[PDB]
């Protein structure tokens, strides 16, 4: 399925003794090793399936997975099924390490009205059990041994020969993004290639590193994810979630009637709002919200896709910096004031207005107007609203485009939640949107085609990102095919240490 012919050789396990060094120097943390890291999760689960009794605790955990995705109308029926499979005195798969005391509390919260995070405490205590003896036993096992081999692979050098590069997907001041493919696994990504020459000439180091490190640590369904970072002779590359559906600028202006139906604009706004929330949760200010930085995936969901201008603000501090794009810079930025998260709500106002109207609020579409004058309109004029806005669209745009940062919607104690409560979004179910369970109102046509250096370079090129790399191995069935053990209760050669 797009894999090279030698992929099994490329991904050949190392012998287990070559992982001696890893064994000594890996934090032996349950949540990370048996839940968060996806290959570690599967291996810990495999191990459990060989110990009489533990497959109950995992079956239960899967049953709750299914519950947390179950709708409200059927939350009761499913809650009752789980109760009489796993938790009662008489249940067939009784789990004893969840208190009867907690069973009691949970029955009472149940018979009232089922609350999506109902088994909050029961899942917790289950993990409290699994992290003791079972986990420590897992560490003794063949199955962790195998995890270390997977980890070994995860850390192998990444170079341009790990990938193949195809069509250009997008372009910018500092380089271009192409569709690329991992040779060994066939998985598709987008490779953002930044010429070393341009970075140095423009002193773009900070921006490049900021972007890499922020994409590395953010994990949001509304922001492109980072899977690899590496260097070539002439470039620095980021391998990112592939977004094949075009950017919002294109979609806005690709019609008689530039501008969307409110339904659709609402929807994008909500997803972008969530994206902003995820970044703010980490104290990142984005600073460059504009339609060309939002892209669609194949299903019509969006992600914030460029973070060159984003920056981490230490807790309890403000930053200075007159950066951004003309027409999308907030007054406090244009005035070179110190600011925090506020400019992003300004940008969100700009995006909603433009999605509805088909034009920046301070700038006609294809209007010959100079930077100086746009900046002037941003600071000195109020924006106008046409017949195209419902009252609630108008309301939210004005509230987000309040010139004073301190008084602007989204910049109070509730943060983003205040924006989610605005009537404009009165129909939108955010919990489901945040869980990826709302279908978008438009699916894109797949038929369209739209010295101090060296130090910086080593900090940039860290290789594979652990969790994305493991998901890749699973998703592409490299895990399933290669994760084989010795036959009939023995060790495979890669695991024998007499070798
Ligand atoms: C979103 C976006 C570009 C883009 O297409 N990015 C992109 C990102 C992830 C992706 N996955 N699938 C397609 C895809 C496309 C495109 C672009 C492409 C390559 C670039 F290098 C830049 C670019 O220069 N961005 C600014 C920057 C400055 C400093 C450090 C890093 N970045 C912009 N132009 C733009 O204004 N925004």
């Amino acid at each position: 399925k797009g894999k090279s012919k030698k992929w099994k050789e490329i991904l050949k396990f190392p012998h287990i003794n070559q992982c001696e060094d890893l064994r000594r120097t890996i934090d032996r943390d349950y949540c990370s090793l048996c839940d968060k890291q996806p290959v570690g999760r599967l291996l810990f689960r495999q191990f459990c399936e060989t110990r009489p009794g533990l497959e109950s605790y995992i079956q239960f955990l899967d049953s709750v997975a299914e519950y947390e995705v179950t709708p409200d109308e059927k939350l009761g029926e499913k809650g009752k099924e789980i109760m009489t499979k796993y938790l009662t005195p008489k249940s067939p798969v009784f789990i004893t390490q969840v208190g009867r005391d907690l069973v009691s509390q949970t029955e009472e919260k149940l018979l009232q009205k089922p609350c999506k995070e109902l088994f909050s405490a029961c899942v917790q205590s289950v993990h409290d059990y699994l992290r003791g003896e079972p986990f420590h036993e897992y560490l003794d096992s063949m199955y962790f041994d195998r995890f270390l081999q997977w980890k070994w692979l995860e850390r192998q050098p990444v170079t341009k020969n790990t990938f193949r590069q195809y069509r250009v997907l997008g372009k910018g001041g500092f380089g271009e993004v192409c569709a690329c493919q991992v040779r060994a696994t066939g998985k598709m990504y987008a490779c953002k290639r930044l010429e070393k020459k341009r970075i140095k000439k423009r002193k773009g180091e900070s921006m490049a590193l900021n972007e890499k490190q922020i994409l590395e640590k953010v994990n949001s369904r509304f922001v492109v994810n980072l899977a690899y970072a590496y260097e070539t002779k002439d470039a620095l590359c980021l391998v990112l979630t592939i977004m094949n559906g075009g950017d919002l600028k294109f979609h806005i202006y690709n019609m008689g009637n530039p501008g969307f139906e409110e339904e659709r604009a609402l929807f994008y706004a909500a997803e972008i709002l969530c994206g902003l929330e995820d970044l703010h949760h980490e104290n990142i200010v984005y600073r460059d919200l504009k339609p060309e930085n939002i892209l669609l995936d194949d299903y019509g969901h969006i992600r914030i896709s460029d973070l060159g201008l984003a920056v981490k603000i230490p807790e309890g501090d403000l930053i200075r910096g007159r950066v951004g794009t003309v027409g999308y810079m907030a007054p406090e930025v244009l005035n070179n004031q110190r600011y925090g998260l506020s400019p992003d709500y300004w940008g969100l106002g700009c995006l909603i207005y433009e999605m509805i109207e088909g034009q920046s609020p301070f700038r006609g579409r294809k209007e010959k107007v100079k930077r100086e004058e746009v900046d002037r309109r941003v600071l000195e004029t109020e924006e106008v609203y046409s017949h195209k806005f419902s009252e609630e669209a108008k309301s939210i745009c004005k509230m987000l485009l309040t010139k004073d940062a301190k008084q602007r919607l989204g910049c109070q104690e509730e943060g983003a939640a205040e924006v989610k409560r605005h009537p404009f979004f009165r129909n939108m179910n955010f919990k489901r949107l945040e869980a990826g369970m709302l279908d978008p109102p438009f699916v894109p046509d797949p038929r369209a085609v739209y010295h101090t250096d060296d130090d910086f370079y080593s900090k940039f090129s860290t290789g594979s990102v652990p969790i994305p790399w493991q998901s890749e191995m699973i998703e592409t069935e490299c895990f399933k095919e290669l994760n084989v053990f010795g036959p009939h209760g023995t060790l495979s050669p890669d695991l024998n240490r007499s070798h």
